[PDB]
């Protein structure tokens, strides 16, 4: 069992129990769960646990709409009949939805109107809520990269060709599946703060939150590995004809030099300050940003460890 | 028939004949249009004529680009069958597919392959082309914001709704469905800049965009009503219940409102610049940023005179 052992130290929410409590009530409300079998499944993969490590400032009324957004997106693939012979356009429909409905006036009504797209319609209400124009763009498109990303994957396995990405296009593919750039994104409405905007186009910004996106995703993928083609671990057996062991101690070496990378930037986020020529006030936004995608990188992880 | 005298002097292209024929061979090798009296019909509205008013600084190559460009969005009704039954849902089909391709990598194939959406995943590759991912980031949403309301407003119409928007609403969703957003931020790859991120998202410069957006549709409504309810003239009438000549004068006594503000606001960017700490090659870019909101102002009027 790969272990990692990460240089931060990170807070979780004291809001978990109270917002969980809602949460749960909330996914039977909006309908998103169907059974008393299909609830418990979802309740096993504790999600907001992994909402109270990743977002957690988020004031306790912050936190239930947290979690009911985190909800979605684990949810989504199991709101269609799984064999339906058109499953993959049903959901390339239901995507597209959940990519306009951050490109329409918050309160208006989805086109497509199944419980997922109004759950979300709800949801970006209040995500959206008090922030700038600059953060709803950037997050209505690191979000839409996500879902594309998304459309390509379930098209992948219903084609048949899972197992054919090699690892380099394997590797620019989880980037952008795992969906950590708007989850990133987030940070910012949990903890009522926005990133100064030429900081979040400074090529160093830029590049961590690459980086990190990069390191959770193939934790996750070792992490998956573990408990079973499309799989970093999988990818790099096929591409060295190594054995199952080299190609997790590869996965591992892949995601520690992630990391490192990754640690190397962020030492340089004083000097990208002193670039841009930030004030104090700046400073210290920026620097909340940067504790938003270390609580992603550990909460993720340390989450992960407690299994779902 | 309401002249307006605008305060601005603004350069055309020199590339118009030279990009207008290479922009008309093209609207046949992409399969736009599909007959000669189709043909005919699109040469009229001369668009690149108004390509060239609106981008004046553009290479040669690249005002080919921004004409291909500027016909996909007035092509796009005229690509699917007027009286089939659901025309209404394959527009909007269509139209979530062309927001999607510029939220995935540019040179993807799109899902939904038609005339209109393979030449849109042509254009952005080469619109995108050198351009940071702020700027995608913020085209993108632009663009998007455009195409859902623009699927709203063909909604209405196939829904018996025409008619039924009161002034403020049908001001609100006047400044959605003319698309100026990014018109402007096309500006910027035209010319070969882009706008400091910081100013894009001060005040002062998100109120230009709206005002500028707000004037041009209001200009635009009061020249299709002089060559003819889904118009500022019509609604105005019926929301003060004047006569025909009484709304065509209060529309024009609000485009000049938006326009007088534009123009308060346009005198202002100095001290936003000061309030930004921007140094000269940045204020410089502003400059140039302002200048591509004159052009689509200035041109989209003197384009409008000579008919199409
Ligand atoms: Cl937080
Ligand atoms: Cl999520
Ligand atoms: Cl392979
Ligand atoms: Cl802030
Ligand atoms: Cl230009
Ligand atoms: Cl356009
Ligand atoms: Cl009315
Ligand atoms: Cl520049």
């Amino acid at each position: 069992d790969v272990r990692f052992d990460l240089p931060f130290d990170t807070p979780v929410s004291e809001h978990l129990e109270y917002a969980r409590a809602r949460h749960l009530r909330w996914v039977w409300e909006m309908r998103l769960v169907r059974s008393r079998d299909g609830f418990e499944e979802y309740k096993s993969w504790d999600l907001p646990q992994a909402a109270a490590r990743t977002y957690p400032h988020a004031s306790a009324d912050d936190m239930v709409v947290l979690m009911n957004w985190f909800s979605l997106a684990f949810l989504f693939d199991d709101q269609f009949d799984a064999s339906r012979p058109d499953r993959a356009d049903r959901i390339a429909e239901v995507a597209r939805e959940l990519i306009v409905t951050p490109l329409r006036p918050a309160g208006s009504p989805p086109r497509v109107a199944c419980p997922i797209t109004l759950a979300w319609a709800e949801v970006w209400k209040y995500l959206s809520h008090g922030m700038s124009l600059t953060w709803q763009t950037r997050f209505a498109a690191s979000w839409g990269r996500f879902l594309v990303a998304h459309c390509e994957e379930v098209d992948l396995a219903a084609r048949g060709l899972e197992g054919t990405l090699g690892l380099d296009e394997y590797a620019e593919f989880r980037r952008r599946t795992v969906g950590i750039h708007h989850s990133i994104d987030a940070g910012e409405r949990s903890r009522g703060f926005e990133v100064p905007a030429q900081a979040m186009g400074h090529p160093v910004m830029e590049r961590m939150r690459d980086l990190a996106a990069d390191t959770i995703g193939f934790m996750n993928d070792i992490h998956s590995f573990e408990r079973e083609g499309h799989n970093l671990i999988a990818v790099l057996r096929r591409e060295r004809g190594c054995s199952w062991q080299q190609a997790t101690d590869e996965a591992y070496r892949m995601t520690i030099a992630c990391l490192d990378e990754y640690l190397e930037l962020q030492e340089r986020v004083p000097q990208m300050c002193d670039e841009l020529r930030l004030d104090e006030a700046e400073r210290d936004r920026v620097r909340m940003g940067v504790e938003a995608i270390q609580h992603w990188i550990n909460g993720n992880y340390e989450w992960a460890l407690t299994s779902g």
